């Protein structure tokens, strides 16, 4: 009757989805498998916070999770690994017949992308993007202003993900403790030990979903629309060693290190039907926390400043607002035309609730599952967003030339119905 | 002792030139050539109502300029035609031996650009780009606190022609009206005229000088960096068929035309030194006025939301700030760091004076020419600026490939010195 869940994976994002299922009661979950001791130990004692019996521990070395996968009782599992161990986490669970929710990110290479997809297609094992950028309030309330026809026929987006990641790429490698050292590597911790090292090798849009999911709802990309072509353009990188000097001085020896990834990396991209995207990836400069979001169509114009809140933004619809020619402030849109999703299950996420917009995200995976019914979010978008990353830095090493992005679909995209959000349940 | 000024073409921007020189001791207003006899008329009331003497007029078809560039008398001229009309009317000028000032616009092919440029060197005539939200309140107090050091060193900048032009592309043709009909071409009035067909037949940033300019004197292009290559993405075209459809009916013969100027045209910038650069040409659509910009460096970054004014933006800057997160208002920093130019001459401009900040350009205009100097907005600029258009639309005609942004300067970039508003009177 319950869906049986387990984890590649219980750092510090695993340990928010371990929260999620063990606050369900339609959920058991069974086991980790994560070579860490102290992340696993933070995320038994979530369970136990919880009320839930403790899950079983696959902590020897780097593979005991496909020991793991060998469990016939696991329906699920939740992976929230390392980029660069994305793709065989993610491929070792659907062979082993696990259906699989992604943590997001870029891929390495784009022969990533077409094998996520091929191996789902083969096994029959569907994946889910795990995109809670998607589930904002805000997002979701001007997703069904879209869907309303209030923008009109929409013809241009951003987005981006702009987010001071400085003292989350360097720590001192005390076990709990972020910005507050200038290590990365074997000796830090959490995201400081894997995610800096991206930073120093390569150069591109590492990071698109937060940004592109939203449009990718709103455009129908991969649900009668589609991703056409790319071409990115990158900053020079000043932010991250100027932050190395003014925590630890010019005498470290990570001040010795050149960044290769400039500071910030624009990307346009085309869309079949003639919308244009253009995305951001600013992660390494001093800034408040946005993601940059711009809908725009033929009948409204919406811009956002904050972190997703109600009034953080601007909006203006010409033939509702007496074409008074200036911005309105978002919040009285945001609360009339509150997506019916959050309006009807608010209190599971937020005041006595816990989770926000990763609450939604996880509902809709788990309700998926006890419902038998393919993800709105899919193994093709995982595959389309992804591929961003490795086409971008083509295109970069190639002085911003222009990259076409594959149909992971193979002409399905044409056919193919959005079911994101279209009810008020998940 | 005073400068003799004429004016190619008097019609709506021609004439806010004419009322800041009929507004000065320091010049003597001598001609007008213009074929349009409404045009002349309204600007022969604009020096009757500042005391001046009528000017003589050039009104005898499209040529008749060129008798006006025989007067010996006239120091220099102002170009404000059509944008088709820029280099016949500015080469001529300069050939004529007259100081010219060029309204905004881009270039109709690559090679007007290179010919601006060499007809200057080979009569040493200088010309000015007449680029006036370089001296915007706002604009000019974020130079200042870039030049300051606040803003560390600039990675990133955006900018863009963002105004809603439908009620100026077309019109009843009316003499003196605006947003009254739905007519363009030879019975249309003033930018309805001439503007509209450039939409119907091209494709690209059509008007890239607002957006870029500002960025231009923040990060040295021409004086010490430059513009090195672009790209460029198009949308679709919604927005001015549907306006046609909206105030004249299906029935109407403009409802049937095509329209080949995507709705949002995006561009991406590399600079030498490393800075990028994207800009907007959005003029189709409803919205309201907003350039749209975004300086950005180590220790600053400025996003702006309206039309110039002190409390119309945000702004961060960590060490002055505490490390708040959390965006400031930008309306104490803009009047703290109001530019010296503006606080020394106020109200010349605004107030008990008039022009905003229009008059500060012509302002400079005029004092360079007194003083004998060099432009701070120069040919090289004018033709820097201007040769966005035409590769923009081989960019986009070329599915988004990449182009090389020609170098005007000939080296002479790396060594030229930031002449722009580094003092308080010009
Ligand atoms: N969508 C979101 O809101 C969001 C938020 C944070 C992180 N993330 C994503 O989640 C992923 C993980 O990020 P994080 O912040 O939790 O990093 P983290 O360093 O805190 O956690 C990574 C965990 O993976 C474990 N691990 C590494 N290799 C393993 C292996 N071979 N087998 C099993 N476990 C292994 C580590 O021991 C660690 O516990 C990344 O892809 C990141 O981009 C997403
Ligand atoms: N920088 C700014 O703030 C700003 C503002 C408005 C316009 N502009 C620019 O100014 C220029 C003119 O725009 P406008 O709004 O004044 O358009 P307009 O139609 O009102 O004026 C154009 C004038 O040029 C005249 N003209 C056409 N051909 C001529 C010729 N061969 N010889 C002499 N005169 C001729 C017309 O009769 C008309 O009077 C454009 O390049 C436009 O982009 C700049
Ligand atoms: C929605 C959101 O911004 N998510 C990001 C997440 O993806 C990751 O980058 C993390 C690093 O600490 O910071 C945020 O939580
Ligand atoms: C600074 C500013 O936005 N200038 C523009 C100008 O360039 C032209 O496009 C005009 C059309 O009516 O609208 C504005 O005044």
């Amino acid at each position: 009757k319950k869906v049986r869940i387990a984890f590649i994976a219980v750092g510090l994002r695993g340990q928010t989805h371990v929260e999620n299922m063990a606050r369900r009661d339609d959920v058991e979950i069974v086991a980790f498998a994560d070579p860490d001791p102290y992340m696993v130990g933070r995320a038994q004692e979530i369970l136990k916070k919880n009320g839930k019996k403790p899950a079983k521990v696959f902590g020897n070395g780097n593979d005991d999770y496909k020991n793991m996968l060998k469990d016939k009782n696991i329906d699920a599992v939740f992976v929230s690994s390392p980029w660069e161990w994305h793709h065989e986490h993610g491929v070792a669970a659907m062979k082993a017949g696990k259906i699989v929710g992604m943590e997001v990110s870029g891929a390495i290479t784009l022969e990533e992308c077409w094998d996520y997809v091929k191996v789902s297609e083969q096994t029959g094992v569907p994946l889910m993007a795990l995109e809670n950028v998607c589930y904002r309030r805000d997002v979701m309330a001007i997703l069904n202003m879209v869907r309303k026809g209030m923008f009109g026929e929409l013809v241009h987006g951003t987005g981006g993900y702009q987010h001071d990641l400085r003292p989350v790429l360097f720590n001192s490698g005390i076990n709990g403790k972020n910005g507050d050292g200038v290590e990365f590597g074997e000796k830090a911790f959490s995201e400081a030990k894997w995610r800096t090292n991206h930073y120093k090798n390569r150069n591109g849009e590492l990071y698109p979903t937060h940004g592109v999911g939203p449009l990718h709802t709103m455009m129908d990309i991969n649900r009668g629309n589609r991703l056409l072509r790319l071409s990115s353009f990158a900053s020079k990188a000043r932010g991250l060693h100027k932050y190395i000097v003014d925590k630890g001085g010019e005498s470290h020896p990570n001040a010795k290190v050149e960044w290769k990834q400039g500071d910030i990396v624009t990307t346009q991209i085309q869309c079949h039907n003639g919308e244009t995207i253009v995305l951001t990836h600013d992660t390494s400069l001093q800034r408040p926390y946005n993601l940059g979001f711009k809908v725009q169509g033929t009948e409204g114009l919406w811009e956002d400043f904050g972190w997703g809140e109600a009034a953080q933004g601007f909006i203006y619809f010409e033939k509702i607002m007496n074409h008074s020619h200036r911005w309105d402030s978002s919040e009285k849109w945001i609360k009339e035309y509150d997506h019916p999703m959050w309006k009807k299950h608010e209190q599971k996420a937020v005041g006595a609730g816990h989770g926000g917009m990763d609450y939604f995200l996880d509902n809709t995976f788990v309700e998926c599952i006890k419902r038998n019914e393919a993800f709105p979010l899919d193994v093709y978008d995982l595959a389309t967003w992804y591929s961003i990353t490795p086409l971008s830095e083509k295109s970069i090493a190639e002085n911003g030339a222009v990259q076409e992005i594959p149909d992971f679909t193979n002409g399905k995209w044409k056919n193919a119905k959005n079911t994101f959000a279209i009810n008020d349940d998940y």
